[PDB]
RNA sequence: GGCCGCGGCAGGUUCGAAUCCUGCCGCGAUCGCC
């Protein structure tokens, strides 16, 4: 329970045990019968050819290498076709190139077809670079694999570990980058309390130097960054986590967190206590992979938002979550209901050019001057927050996303008040609340 | 394929528009991000 001494009870959970490592040796072995007998140039890559795999988190990645000469379409169809023949149950479904998920002897496997290639210099695709990553790594990496299952046990337990879009958080390449650069989890912790947005780490040359944004320079790549889809939110989130370490060290940092389950009574108890106006838009899920589908739930999300602005509803904050089958965008708002009436602006009175087409307009109420320019009152086509979301959707469904758009112009609804609250999107609310517990 | 960053046109909102909201085309070459 010293400062020190959790680090090591700490390796428990972060450290596959014997069971788990017999049945990854067992898959490899297997894979490799398979691959061999198909006599295809192939290499093991990502956090199981170096050992650096979660407990619990099971994953083998296998790249498939091929020449140079190969078409884009000729490398992805034989790229497919070993994946299928290779796995005992498959499902092919990908977003920016091709690759083959599936099940050996209970494991996970990913087959990913790239380009054999000598140098990294001139490099076609974006999947070339593994290669390159697992060759430059291996080397520098033995021996200190349990201190980069500790960097990425730390991370995923406070969800901050995916690179996706789902998370936008730091890749694993990038744990085991840090852990080359400073050593070890614990020296790694410390320099990255006093890392900035501008921080520019490169790791090749053993330097780190300021810049325009926040840059992990890629050993293999120097103009390519590294974290470069880290968001500055969870990059500020990780170096607050590192201060609340550093100073009282803890076994919670380490533990999955609690699902803040509150019954939709309590819920509603918060909202009256706020006196906020919270509803949702609720449509049919688009079937399509997550980093194709969070990209568009943000944007969605952004647009309504600014337009809740603009709109003067004063929103608080957006969140959104997605079920099997539904996608909700959420939303707290300070003004529940905002008067028929404004004022708009009109031009000031010394030409009666601009004055005569301002006042032309017909209008329920009488224009008026303030300070040397003239004013008139007009008349808002919706009331509430939920109205004004409503008509927005409606009109301007298009620019809401390619897919989540489209599915919001077959159909919509606004789901407010108790109806909202039995929906399964409490801990979303209660995260973008920040109800504690 | 989706998203993002810019650049160029064409509209709309408006008294008018540099702000603001949409539509289309183009750029991204360690293939901007996955
Ligand atoms: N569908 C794909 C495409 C590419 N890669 C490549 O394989 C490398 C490592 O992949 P990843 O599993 O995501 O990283 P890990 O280190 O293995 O993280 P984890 O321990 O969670 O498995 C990356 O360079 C990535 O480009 C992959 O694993 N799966
Ligand atoms: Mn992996
Ligand atoms: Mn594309
Ligand atoms: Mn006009």
């Amino acid at each position: 329970m010293k400062v020190e001494e959790i680090l090591e009870k700490a390796l428990e959970l972060v450290i596959p045990d014997e069971e788990e490592v017999r049945k990854g040796r067992e898959a490899e072995e297997e894979l490799r019968r398979r691959l061999d007998e198909l006599g295809v140039e192939y290499v093991f890559v990502g956090s199981y050819a170096r050992n650096t795999w979660l407990k619990g988190s099971l994953e083998i990645d296998v790249f498939l290498l091929f020449p140079e000469e190969f078409s884009k379409e000729e490398l992805r169809e034989r790229g497919l076709e070993i994946g299928k023949a290779v796995l005992d149950s498959y499902e092919i479904r990908y977003a920016e190139h091709p690759y083959v998920h599936g099940v050996v002897k209970g494991v996970e496997v990913d087959v990913v077809p790239c380009y054999k290639l000598k140098e990294p210099k001139n490099i076609k695709s974006a999947v070339d670079r593994t290669p390159f990553h697992h060759k430059w790594l291996e080397g520098r990496i033995k021996g200190k694999e349990n201190e980069v299952r500790l960097l990425k046990g730390f991370l995923k337990a406070n969800g901050i570990y995916g690179a996706e879009y789902k998370v936008r958080g730091f890749s694993g390449y990038l744990c085991e980058l840090l852990i080359v650069f400073y050593g070890s989890f614990l020296e790694t912790v410390k320099n990255a309390r006093r890392w900035t947005r501008r921080t520019v780490i490169d790791v090749a040359k053993g330097e780190v130097r300021k810049g325009e944004e926040f840059f992990v320079v890629d050993p293999v790549d120097e103009k390519r960054n590294v974290a470069a889809n880290l968001s500055l939110d969870n990059l500020a989130r990780f170096v607050h986590l590192c201060r609340e370490f550093m100073e009282a060290p803890s076994l919670g940092f380490f533990k999955p967190k609690h699902p803040l389950e509150i019954e939709p009574e309590r819920l509603r108890k918060i909202v009256e206590e706020r006196g906020t106006a919270v509803f949702a838009v609720k449509f049919r899920k688009p079937d399509i992979v997550d980093d194709n589908l969070y990209p568009q739930l943000e944007r969605a999300s952004r647009k309504i938002f600014e337009f809740l602005e603009r709109e003067n509803f004063m929103p608080l904050r957006s969140a959104f979550k997605a079920s099997e089958e539904f996608c909700y965008l959420l939303f707290e708002c300070q003004i529940k209901e905002i008067s028929r009436v404004f004022r708009r602006m009109g031009p000031q009175f010394e030409d009666e050019r601009n004055v005569k087409k301002f006042l032309s307009r017909n209008r329920a109420f009488r224009p008026f001057i303030e300070n040397g320019r003239w004013w008139a009152f007009e008349m808002r086509k919706f009331t509430t927050p939920e109205e004004g979301v409503r008509s927005y959707a409606s009109t301007h469904w298009h620019t809401l996303g390619k897919n989540v758009g489209e599915s919001i112009r077959e159909y919509f609804e606004i789901i407010s008040g108790e109806k909202l609250f039995k929906e399964p999107v409490t801990a979303e609310l209660c995260e973008m609340m920040g109800v504690k517990d």
